[PDB]
């Protein structure tokens, strides 16, 4: 139930030594005071209190993470999961809609189209694609109580190529949650809390090395300037219109073996 | 109630950038894995649900703040509060016993001498000693219920030449809390977790700048190995055993100006 890691004391040793003496190092660069030193433990505390460890971490330092692991690897590129993600989210047939109220039933529709291969670009048999995403109040279910437990998320199972169409509403940018030590922290700096309008994906298959990332959208607001440094090039959508107004896009996913 | 600085949003923009950066720099230095990132953020809640921000920002990051501090001063060297101040100890004639039990009766006693002076010298009328340290357990008063709320704790009134003769217990080293997040931290490492013994303190006159500072005993074990890294070779005392039996050292105190 609870993480575990095979990091041997000598492993943990090298790490700490260098992250304390990084921080005790800016300190010294910026003649920080004691006045400081009282609000920053005041402000770790409050961090804890208000549930906010997995929300700043995943902001301001997850994206390195996924930059180690990114090395590894050759598929499609990945980014952060953030604090939002759900296991075993309801399947869904390759070619479906994931499950909405009435409300989000109002925005313009985005239907999402691709393949899974391998490196060589080969179709992938029993491969699943777990989308979720945030609604265009900038709220996630499981998240905000008066939402559905299951709503914008599901297990796409893939055809015996690979393939999906997923209809699902058009992302749009929000803030992060401002009311607490994290908002306090960026408005005592002059910073913006907002991410990018995204989609979030897991995608999976036999005997291969799956890929948690992000897809993002042309032209969006916030993109340049996202609060939680997640977004790359290679990761932007260009969603072309159709004529009965909804959005289209083509995306493939490509698979490392594990 | 709550801890305040003026701290502006363009100095804490600069401090920030560089502490979130020198982590990041770390995890891309060392290739941390994501098992690793989640055990740091389950370890993180953990020292919040703990009780622990006192204890390990005192531990690890404290003795940088006091670092910086000493640059301005030049009076008798400062050391790191610690998580076990508390103000308003009851006050003591100049020549005075701290309060203890018969228990702490039985350990050999230390009789601590000196002047507060200024920086030339001159001893300084109203001046304080706030004397604070551990029992021979390691335990403070007011941070164990089986304790009296003031044992080793006192405010000693200096008289008018601002001279004091304070006798209390010969101190020991101990061990910091080791069953909580810190105590995990430190074991995964191979560390230990020993500070050696001694006096912490809080000197003050009117219209002085006060010291807060800690002293320590020539030849003790951990000294060259604290946890909290916070000894400094002038601040090592060299008590000598009377025929008595007991511990006997002078120690002038020297603040600047307010
Ligand atoms: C002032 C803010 C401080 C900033 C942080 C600086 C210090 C960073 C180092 C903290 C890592 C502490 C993790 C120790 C927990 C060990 C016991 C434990 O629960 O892990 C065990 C798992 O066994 C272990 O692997 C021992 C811990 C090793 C894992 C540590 C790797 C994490 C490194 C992350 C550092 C990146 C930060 C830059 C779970 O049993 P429950
Ligand atoms: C992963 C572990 C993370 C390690 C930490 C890295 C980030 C370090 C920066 C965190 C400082 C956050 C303090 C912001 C609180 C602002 C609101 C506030 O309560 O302060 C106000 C006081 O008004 C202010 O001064 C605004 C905050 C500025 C003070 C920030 C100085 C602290 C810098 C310490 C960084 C040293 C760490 C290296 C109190 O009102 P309540
Ligand atoms: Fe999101
Ligand atoms: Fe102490």
């Amino acid at each position: 139930e609870r993480a575990t890691a095979d990091t041997s004391p000598e492993r943990l040793a090298a790490i700490a030594k260098d992250a304390l003496g990084a921080l005790n190092d800016v300190i010294l660069k910026h003649g920080v005071t004691y006045p400081e030193y009282r609000v920053f433990k005041q402000w770790l505390i409050d961090v804890g209190e208000g549930g906010e460890w997995p929300l700043f971490l995943d902001v301001f330092i997850e994206h390195s993470v996924e930059e180690v692991l990114a090395r590894s690897r050759k598929g499609t590129m990945g980014s952060i999961e953030g604090p939002y993600y759900i296991e075993n989210s309801p399947e869904l047939p390759s070619k479906c809609t994931l499950p909405m109220r009435e409300e989000d039933e109002k925005i313009t529709p985005l239907v999402f189209s691709g393949q899974v291969t391998d490196l060589d670009g080969n179709g992938l048999a029993g491969a699943k694609v777990e989308l979720w995403h945030a609604d265009n109040d900038g709220y996630y279910s499981q998240f905000a109580p008066h939402l559905p437990e299951w709503n914008l998320r599901g297990t796409i199972i893939a055809d015996e190529e690979g393939r999906y169409e997923i209809t699902t509403i058009q992302p749009a940018p929000y803030q992060i949650p401002t009311d607490g030590p994290t908002g306090q922290f960026i408005e005592a700096q002059n910073g913006h809390p907002w991410r990018p309008a995204h989609l979030h994906l897991i995608v999976s298959a036999p005997g291969k090395e799956s890929v948690t990332t992000q897809l993002y959208f042309k032209g969006g607001e916030w993109i340049d300037s996202d609060v939680a440094s997640a977004t790359k090039p290679e990761l932007i959508l260009d969603p072309k219109t159709g004529d009965d107004g909804k959005n289209y896009v083509t995306y493939n996913f490509v698979l490392d073996p594990a």
